[PDB]
Parts: structure tokens; C-alpha cells; sequence
């Protein structure tokens, strides 16, 4: 069986309306939801959001020290290696993996994502790009570690223009993360292990996404400032 | 008299509407207008954007190559030292004003952002803290570099809880950098210098802020998503 869907919003953008559904929103089967609000936007986030399928996420993980305080404010998940910050923030295979250890060393929750750009993967280089950035991660972890590790693909080579991933296309990357995993750590912490989607996720297209095997969920962009946000998590059913 | 006033928007956040309007929208005073999108949604801001009046900026300095190709690409104008980054990505008051010497010595156009904490404001920090930001950058930067600098302040201590800006503590900080500026560099750099107003801009209080003495425009957040940035623009006359 599938392990836990995670639905998780990525808000890396005036938000109240916003958390006015998710907080009337009744999700009556076991989905973990994440939002991760910029860190000026976490006080006003912890300020209203009473849903209790929410876990509030961090989008940095800055020194030990600055984890130890979040998780002092109830902040115990965090979001890492995201694709703007590796191609033009100098976020290196390797920064993004210490960040990654750290988080976890610091009892958090972590989502680190992974992805191939549209030059990387016309050069047949998508297992490649994906697996070293995976592997740059895995070096840093113990085999416990992986139980609060989650994995994100983002097709960033779908970001850009004029392509748009299938559901096909989705699986492939993730079936592909998975057998790597499966490969280095075993069919346990693989079998365990949640692989969120993080390309073009819409109410249209969630649940057919979800439908793919090795997808374990979504870290959603501009669907999840809406209202539509909430199919996305019913999605996960 | 004022040196030329620029209205920026800060996109770091679908946005075809807005660029939509911003091409139909006819400004007829010098105002310099610029976009500041996320790199990865460059691309389509510059196959959309037409408007004239406007420059679209980077928000992020890497490399001098990295520049160099930024640049090459059409880009001149980049956005640095945003609080958020400044607080939580390790953004010291040095790397920034590396990242802006680096720009300027790229033939960049440099919007570099200074401001305070609210706990830095109640301990009577405000001008330590903001004068010491502009210092750093001041440090590596060139007589001739200056024409092409650009100071934004940013309250954070507004964009936290329960305090809202008057345009009267708007004018404090401005005219307190400006002063500095003048100190250090003489009238002429001093008086030729924008200094742009990044805190709350709306329609509703954009013509009231530019009003004050010492504010030469607006670093825009939410309103610059929004068609109400057509107003805020034309609050510049």
C-alpha cells in the first residue's frame, strides 16, 4: 500500500481567506498537510490556522540554533532544495544536503526537493541530475533519518514554457527516486518513503497525479493560494 | 527639486492579467517602472512585457558571470538585501554589499533594501541598524557607482503585527539615510539618490507617501500583483 499522502502548499508569496477554508476544510482520511509560508509570514500563518491536519513548514533550515528556536515556536517541519534556490541562490547539491542534515538532526520533518532542468533532461541527464541530488542528501542521513524525510520532484524542465509533465512523465522520475532508495537503503525506509509531486498540480489533474504509483502526494504552487487547494488534499483520498 | 521617481514591484511570488495591464497602462511623467519577478518566471515576464516605462529586474546577484549573462539576456536592474534574506538565508550586511558591488561592477542598476525589526525599533536601533546596512554597501562602493544605486526601506517592524507606518515615519528613516548619504558622499550624490519606500503601498496611501520629502517611489509587494499598481505608479507625479 501507498504510505501517507502529505499535501503540502508552498507559499512562497493579503492571506486570510486563504486559511479560512483550510480551517473550515474536514479531511476525513489520513493526509499529513503542510503550509510553508515565508518567515514573515509564519507569525500571521500561527496566528490563524486552527486546522489540526496542518503542520506549519519553515522554507530555510539557517544553523542549528535558528532550528532549535523554530521548533521552540511548534515549527518542526521545513522545506529544502527548493529549485530557484539551487540554480540561482548557490543552494549546491551539498549545501542543500548539510541543510537537510541539520534539519533532521534537529528532530524536523523535512521535504527536500529534487529536479532536472529543461537543458538537463533534453541531454538525457534526468536520472543523472535527480539521483545525485538525492544521493548528495542520502550521504548525510542515517538509516532513522529517512523515516522524517520526504522527497519532492519538481519538473522545473516543465516550469519554463511550453512543456507540461503527464502524470507518465511524474511517475518515471518517481519510480526512478524510488528504486534508488530501494537500491542504497533498502526495501523498508523505500517502501516508507513519501515522493511528492511538485510540478502543475490543479483540482483538474490532482487525482489522476495521485493515481500514479510511486507519487505519494504534492508540494503545491500557485493552486494552493486558492480555494482549490483543498481538492488538491482530497485528492490524496 | 526630486531626482527621478521608481516604481518597483516585487513579484516574489499566472500572472499574465497583471503584465496584461501594466502594457495597456499609459504613463506620461518620468517615472523609471521595474518588475522584479522570480528567475524562473523571467522568461515569461519578458515574453509579455511591453510597456516601455518598465525594466525588469533580477532578485538575486550569484556570480560576475552570472551577471554578465543576466545582463546579456536583457536584464540590468536587480533587487538585493531583502529582509527576509537579510534575516533568514544569512544575507550579512557584507554579503549584500558584496552582491551590490558586484552588480555595480556589472553595469547593473541596484535596488539594495535597508531596514529594522520591530525589536530593533523599540530599543531605539532604527538608525544603527539601517546606517550600518547602508555602510557596509557604501564601503565598496565607487563615487560614479552611486548614480546607479537605489536605496529601498523596508519596515520590517511594519510588516510583522499591529503597527502600521505613517507616511511621517516613512520620511524619518528616508530623510535620516539621506542625510548619512550626504555626510559621506556630498550633496550631489545626496540629492540625486532615490530612495524608494518598500513597506505597505496601496492606491489608498501611495500618493500620501510620495508626498514626503525624502521618498523618491515604492518598493511594491502585494499591490504589484494587482491592477491598483497602475495608481500607485501614477502617485509618482
Amino acid at each position: 500500500s501507498k504510505p501517507q499522502p502529505i499535501a503540502a502548499a508552498n507559499w512562497k508569496c493579503l492571506l486570510v481567506p486563504l486559511i479560512e477554508t483550510l480551517n473550515a476544510a474536514t479531511f476525513d482520511h489520513d493526509v499529513q498537510c503542510v503550509v510553508a509560508p515565508t518567515f514573515l509570514h509564519i507569525p500571521m500563518t500561527k496566528a490563524r490556522l486552527t486546522n489540526p491536519k496542518f503542520q506549519i513548514a519553515a522554507q530555510n533550515a539557517g544553523n542549528a540554533d535558528a532550528l532549535a528556536s523554530l521548533k521552540d515556536y511548534g515549527i518542526s517541519w521545513v522545506v529544502l532544495g527548493h529549485s530557484e534556490r539551487r540554480l540561482y541562490y548557490g543552494e549546491t547539491n551539498e549545501i542543500v544536503a548539510e541543510k537537510v542534515a541539520q534539519a533532521c538532526a534537529a528532530g524536523f520533518h523535512v521535504i527536500v526537493c529534487v529536479g532536472e532542468t529543461n537543458e538537463e533532461r533534453e541531454a538525457g541527464r534526468t536520472a543523472a541530475v535527480v539521483l545525485t541530488q538525492l544521493a548528495a542528501v542520502a550521504q548525510k542521513l542515517s538509516k532513522e533519518a529517512w523515516s522524517r524525510v520526504v522527497i519532492a520532484y519538481e519538473p522545473v524542465w516543465a516550469i519554463g514554457t511550453g512543456k507540461v509533465a503527464t502524470p507518465q512523465q511524474a511517475q518515471e522520475v518517481h519510480e526512478l527516486l524510488r528504486r534508488w532508495v530501494r537500491s542504497k537503503l533498502g526495501t523498508d525506509i523505500a517502501a516508507q518513503l513519501r515522493i511528492l509531486y511538485g510540478g502543475s498540480v490543479t483540482a483538474k489533474n490532482a487525482r489522476t497525479l495521485y493515481q500514479m504509483r510511486d507519487i505519494n502526494g504534492f508540494l503545491v504552487g500557485g493552486a494552493s493560494l486558492k480555494p482549490e487547494f483543498v481538492e488538491i488534499i482530497e485528492a490524496t483520498k
